[PDB]
């Protein structure tokens, strides 16, 4: 099934997670052809500033994600930052997410694969599409079976990311490909939000196995990625649109 | 609104090659009535990498060949100019005067095209930020151009590589109609190539543009220029049908500028 | 001899040219080991804005440059923008300059070579160093004998240029290499001026055949490139510095 | 001020390789008394492209080998950490804890290095703008680091290529001492390579930095990692003499931060 990974950027509170989870559950009931995966980070490990919000800890995070999976029966995904976190997180995460900056850390990938869960690696901003082949192989070596590669932009000069859509067909040669519509338009360190929907449309017209989107009831108040999180109320309309585009465009997806 | 499809062989190899592609384009224009087709071919490749590559058969010959195409098929014409003096003679036959990517900033060339009264299509330089096309349009308006197009053809990304930053489509749409060049955007000046033409063109129409530009040739492998990226003529119909379908389903979601 | 190409960006007036020419003449007398070339554009053919200063015309420009060469006996260089301008300009220009954006225009290069003068091509911002081989060959084909390639930065994301110093040894394989210290730090369309001297030092430590620098009595009032033109009073100090660095570093210039 | 030269084999292939390079570095430290030499070698290559490449002989083995070097030659030591828990044991022997380029933003790793009391050298990420290293330094100061270095090792430039934007040297100098990594800056992740090490290092000292980082190996072609860019041990002396000479003549022109 087509994948839609969505949720608030950071686990600001179990409350926020349950509110977003409700809406995702509802959409889950509405779009049965789509496999929804609830996503949220228990820790923002590389905020620019030491004074910025990181989170409430792994334990509290796994707990809240457990509440979401229990209350709504939704699959879960969260990102790990050091090898030791793989196991505890795998208790609740159906898919373990590997941060873009850490996509080359062999030990992190192996610890993810060992848990037996699915692994979704965010393609580093410094990484060429063809060089993700080795990332996938490390994971296979470590016993991984369900492997995803997520396109999230590429370093383009300073404080800018460009999305090279040629990467989708290239990465598809060795893994299921996910398009990160949120982080692909943010400026590291223009007008971010206005480009999220247009690029999402491009991703499905080109061909991918799923889309990743951060969403918040009130993006304006988000403690992380405030400028790019999609207002929860707009999620349905966007999903309906990509399914329609996908339905027509899929006829032309090149074999691979 | 009528979607624009600019297509044709990269270079005017002969009047014969032109009439051949022209006939196929004429046929598709009869089928895709919702599309405005414009026949394209350069009378001169003014910046081949090597001094030993094919340039063309001259301005006079090119214009005459292009005139034959318009005459025989009733097709609109577009070709590119390389120096100011060429605008006048070229405007005799060209409905749209094209400005090469490297020359998108040359004021005199822009003014020369503008005062002919013809439409003007500027290829966005590989070095140019989407927001900096605003002044290129201003120059044209200042020069008398009433119909202006900006063509997305990729941006310098490291050495011998171009990337297409699709954010440029809605940015440039603020001041001109936008065309997506499906051929030159996948070329490696000096990823691979042809295998990416179709997927990137699908992305372009999903994002939203006013037209697409595609070089096509009966036998790409024998073309005297851009043999690697020129689309096989027989594949044109399918590509066009596909983009009209994607455009239609995506259209209700195009943002308002 | 080591080359130093300097002068005001645009021929704002014969007056300005003579004032800058005087100082350049003086430095010419002071640094006999250096071949000074007076540079100034009779036309700024690609200003961002239609309302910006372009110049006073080719005729007036060639006239003023003639006054400089006559009054101070300094060699001359100016840039052409269309093929027809090569011949009239070659009457006074010892070196014909090919704009960076036009470095691939075969007809412009051939018209430059035909005049018999020296040709200095500004490496396009889109051009890889190894791809300048073909530029040089076009010129040789057209009869050019004294050929220079000028490093002036490379497109690095939007509105930014980076200087890849690997380009100097690479281009030296087929032409004399000049480093443009002025345009290499400007932001197309950070803090420009503060980086001019540091990068100039790098260029000579690496190894080049000359340096290109725009200078103005009062950069602040320049009608073109106001933010990057070097104050005339600082030129001597910079030249003395690059000669000293060159004297020590030249011992290590790799053979080629 | 004492110029820093950080050098050594890329990976701790064996305690024997270490003592060999160590002896040469000890010898140069006796000749170049105006230089502070720091012996470098990774106990682990935590991010080889392939799962089949050499990683190392483990933390315990590495630290012990590095300790032997410090013990036998009285040389300062530096090595890189990959996870927070490694900072403490590594600080036992390392005078400078190095933070890998890809991890330059990992707050916990930075804090872990900072609280050891050792000096900290951060490799500037290939994705990081020079001005964004300011917050990396802030994190370290916050964590207790009193001696901080930022290492220039190139920036992503298209695919499989890095460019060195020398404007970064004076920018980063605003908040930390700066080191130029002569080895990794010419590497093509995943121009050519070794032929550019020396020229770029000359540019670095002409611009101005507080030290240079260079991987050297008795026989580069046999190294288990970075064989292509590791400098032949016999060439180290000459490279160092050359940069001290260029540094000296350029020094009076170094701008004040
Ligand atoms: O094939 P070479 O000779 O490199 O030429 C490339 C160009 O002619 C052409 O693709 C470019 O679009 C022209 O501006
Ligand atoms: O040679 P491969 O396996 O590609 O590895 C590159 C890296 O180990 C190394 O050069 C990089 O500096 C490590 O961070």
């Amino acid at each position: 099934k087509f994948l839609v990974i969505a949720g608030p950027c950071a686990i600001e509170s179990e409350e926020l997670l349950l509110k977003v989870g409700e809406e995702i559950k509802r959409l889950s009931e509405k779009f049965k052809e789509v496999e929804f995966v609830f996503k949220s980070s228990f820790d923002k490990a590389n905020r620019s500033s030491i004074h910025s919000f990181r989170g409430h800890g792994l334990e509290y995070g796994v707990k809240a994600l457990r509440k979401v999976k229990e209350e709504f029966g939704l699959k879960i995904t969260t990102d790990i930052h050091e090898s030791w976190q793989a196991e505890p997180v795998a208790e609740v995460a159906d898919i373990i997410q590997i941060p873009a900056f850490l996509c080359g850390q062999t030990d992190l990938l192996l610890a993810a694969a060992k848990t037996g869960r699915a692994v979704n690696v965010k393609k580093g901003q410094f990484l060429a599409p063809w060089d993700t082949k080795n990332v996938v192989e490390k994971l296979k070596f470590g016993g991984a079976k369900e492997i995803y590669l997520t396109e999230r932009g590429t370093t383009f000069g300073y404080n800018n990311l460009v999305v090279d859509f040629r990467s989708l067909p290239i990465m598809k040669q060795w893994a299921k490909v996910i398009y990160d519509a949120t982080h692909s338009v943010q400026l590291p360190g223009g007008g971010m939000r206005e480009f999220i929907f247009p690029l999402i449309r491009a991703a499905v017209a080109v061909g991918c196995d799923g889309v990743f989107m951060e969403t918040h009831p009130e993006p304006e108040k988000a403690l992380s990625d405030a400028s790019t999180q999609l207002p929860l109320s707009q999620l349905e309309g966007i999903i309906e649109a990509i399914l329609e585009i996908r339905e027509v465009a899929s006829k032309y997806y090149e074999t691979i």
